[PDB]
């Protein structure tokens, strides 16, 4: 029933997608790669002293604080959710064979009982009002560009200087390129403008994923992870089949003679699709924009900070309920991408632009290497962009098209299940932007605070509290999904973007506060995703730039944790134990450093200036940049930090982009 079009290496479609230079057609050859990652400066992820600190820290941790979590998820006590093994990988080393892409995620949305479209016209105009308000009234902002990432296809650039004259080449020609593109002559775009083409996928690492310990054999077991193979990936699971990846480090000794302690696994690989820069641009230049409207405007349920301002909001609910999304990007419907395109050319959005937008969620998908002796495939015909799957990690708007979906997929729960005297509050496109607009500000007795497919929903007192008490015992029970849009169900110890929801005795929100995750703190510090790239000179550009920095913000992320000092002192005891030498003063060496070679890169800072001026999100993000992807935003860092991080295109070059695309 329509399997995707895919194309060799070998093959013109293929070639046409890397540039005449070394580093594109070094990615698009790149064979499967794998290796101990540098965890810190000399020391290897699969370093002996290492493993063994892994193994006793783990196994201690576990049994001296069991997860608290009760029968509806919510954690109390330790604000401890689970075990302490998910630190027993050998980072570096994947599971194969990791997944190959669906092409199509059609059939496996049918196949979940989930929707093809809007069910009501309720949920219509709310998915319209979304559109309306998030597009609406945006300022023009310079098109900022995180350091030392790539342009992809099809000139895989690293330079900021060939990123800045892509970009501002993009913001010029992205009229002439959508133009092409409705005329349906997307290779002449491609071809000209480099906007089309594919995206790149690379696999990434989740450096820790779930173990147990089973008591009946004293062996661990790591959870299966589903992958494709490539004909169930181009059939859209018509045919091929899904089966678990292997997980088993054996290998590693007979391949790369190291040693492999028991219960230790190869790491969880995820798909990343890198966007071709010159479709990207164009996108970012209206994606900064709206999430500075929905950031201010609808700070409520958008903006997330501190573990304390999400408390302030928290604490005035009568219930809380933390839901749970299954494989929320590739479920994301296709639908919606049509639904935002046609909103937006009713707001009067330029058609070229919308075009351009709605390219970028049906493109091709080229495959690196998912296993030895596989991959370097194309799948999907860039002449004519048809894929659907779901949502890519590498479009310029992604947090924006997954807050979209979720927001009024949850706001439609509470609907559903809780407030049917609101349903008379919508009846038409102005009074669902009305009631949209007063639910997003947290002004209704139904509400929310969330980011793509995180959330905690909430009711006050009023006729929705008793519904919403039914709804949460409804995922309680597991039977029926509570939308017909995705797969929801509660999350198993309610946590809110890296915070646990620590309650009481009472198990109520007003006396319920947020702590740091001493998990997180732990996967961060033992199981970094990346190396620390001591090889690259610019840090800016590293993955980690100043890994040191993460010990003086440590007390204020973590330290309400109940289990904090424990687990401190565990690490300390364990490390003596593995490496005969104090973690704390190792640490503190790496946080001297780092500070020294941070003002560097601070024009303010002096050759010797410390960390006076610095917050403990601008530590955090300095150390792991990827937090500013998933976790804050450009507004919640310094701004003599952000400069270390990004560089930017003039606001005079955005400013006239934009002006061209808006309505008004
Ligand atoms: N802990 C962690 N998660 C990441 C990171 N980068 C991306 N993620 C994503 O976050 C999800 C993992 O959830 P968890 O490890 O259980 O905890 P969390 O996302 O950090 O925070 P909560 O969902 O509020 O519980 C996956 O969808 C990951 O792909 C990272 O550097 N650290
Ligand atoms: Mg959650």
């Amino acid at each position: 029933p329509r399997r995707a079009p895919a194309f060799p290496l070998s093959d013109i479609k293929a070639q046409m997608l890397f540039a005449n230079n070394i580093k594109a057609q070094q990615a698009s050859k790149r064979s499967f790669k794998e290796g101990a990652i540098e965890t810190y400066e000399g020391l290897l992820s699969v370093d002996p002293r290492f493993l063994s600190f892994k193994n006793e820290l783990s196994r201690y941790l576990t049994d001296h604080f069991p997860a608290n979590v009760d029968e509806y998820g919510r954690v109390y006590g330790n604000g401890v959710r689970t075990n302490f093994f998910g630190m027993r990988h050998m980072n570096g080393f994947p599971m194969i064979p990791a997944t190959w892409p669906l092409a199509s995620n059609l059939k496996k949305r049918a196949d979940a009982d989930l929707a093809d479209g809007p069910v009501s016209e309720r949920d219509n105009l709310l998915f319209r009002a979304a559109v309306r308000l998030m597009f609406s009234d945006l300022e023009p902002v310079p098109l900022k560009i995180r350091k030392g990432s790539s342009t992809c296809i099809p000139y895989f650039s690293n330079d900021m200087g060939t990123k800045i004259e892509i970009a501002e080449r993009a913001l010029e020609k992205a009229e002439e390129a959508g133009n092409l593109m409705l005329q349906g002559k997307f290779d002449d775009a491609y071809q000209l403008h480099q906007m089309g083409g594919a995206y790149y996928v690379v696999y990434r690492a989740q450096s820790t994923d779930a173990i147990t310990l089973d008591p009946k054999t004293g062996k661990f077991v790591s959870k299966d992870r589903m992958v494709a193979d490539f004909e169930y990936a181009v059939t859209g699971g018509e045919q091929g089949s899904l089966f678990a990846a292997s997980k088993d480090a054996s290998r590693l000794k007979e391949q790369y003679g190291i040693d492999v302690p028991d219960g230790f696994f190869c790491e969880r690989r995820r798909t990343a699709m890198g966007g071709p820069f010159a479709l990207n641009a164009p996108i970012m230049a209206v994606a900064q924009p709206v999430r500075n409207k929905i950031y201010s405007k609808y700070a409520y349920t958008f903006h997330h900070t501190t573990r304390l301002n999400k408390e302030e909001k928290v604490k005035e609910w009568s219930l809380c309920v933390a839901t749970d999304v299954s494989d929320h990007d590739t479920f994301w419907p296709g639908w919606l991408r049509d639904l935002i395109c046609d909103e937006l050319l009713n707001m009067g959005y330029a058609p070229w632009w919308v075009k351009l937008f709605e390219t970028s969620l049906k493109l091709p998908v080229y495959v690196g290497a998912p296993a030895p002796e596989q991959g370097h495939t194309l799948l999907g015909d860039p002449s004519n962009p048809d894929l659907e799957v779901g949502l890519s990690s590498g479009q310029g708007a992604t947090d924006l098209m997954g807050t979209l979906l979720m927001s009024i997929t949850y706001l439609v729960m509470q609907l559903d299940h809780t407030a049917p005297h609101l349903n008379s509050r919508i009846k038409d496109m102005p009074s669902a932007c009305r009631f949209l607009d007063s639910y997003w500000q947290g002004h209704e007795e139904i509400r929310q605070i969330s980011k793509s497919d995180d959330a905690m929903l909430g009711w006050t007192k009023g006729r929705a509290l008793v519904g919403g008490h039914r709804l949460f015992e409804m995922l309680k029970e597991g039977k029926v999904n509570p939308s017909p849009y995705m797969k929801i169900s509660y999350e198993h110890g309610g946590a809110f973007l890296g915070d646990i929801l620590l309650y009481d005795s009472r198990r109520e929100p007003g006396s319920a506060i947020f702590v740091g995750n001493i998990n997180s703190m732990l996967n961060n510090q033992f199981s970094p995703e990346y190396g620390v790239q001591s090889g690259v000179r610019d840090r800016s550009k590293r993955k980690r730039p100043f890994p040191g920095l993460a010990w003086a913000s440590m007390k204020d992320t973590y330290g309400a944790c109940p289990i904090y000092s424990d687990v401190l002192e565990a690490i300390e005891r364990c490390w003596w134990n593995a490496f005969g030498e104090s973690y704390r003063a190792y640490r503190e060496d790496m946080l001297k450093r780092d500070t020294l070679e941070l003002s560097r890169y601070v024009a303010s800072m002096a050759r010797q200036a410390g960390l006076a001026e610095l917050t403990p999100i601008d530590l955090e993000v300095l150390a792991d940049p990827n937090k500013l992807q998933y976790k804050w935003t450009e507004a919640d860092v310094s701004a003599n930090i952000h400069e270390v991080l990004m560089h930017g295109v003039s606001v005079e070059k955005t400013e006239r982009f934009l002006r061209s695309v808006m309505p008004r």
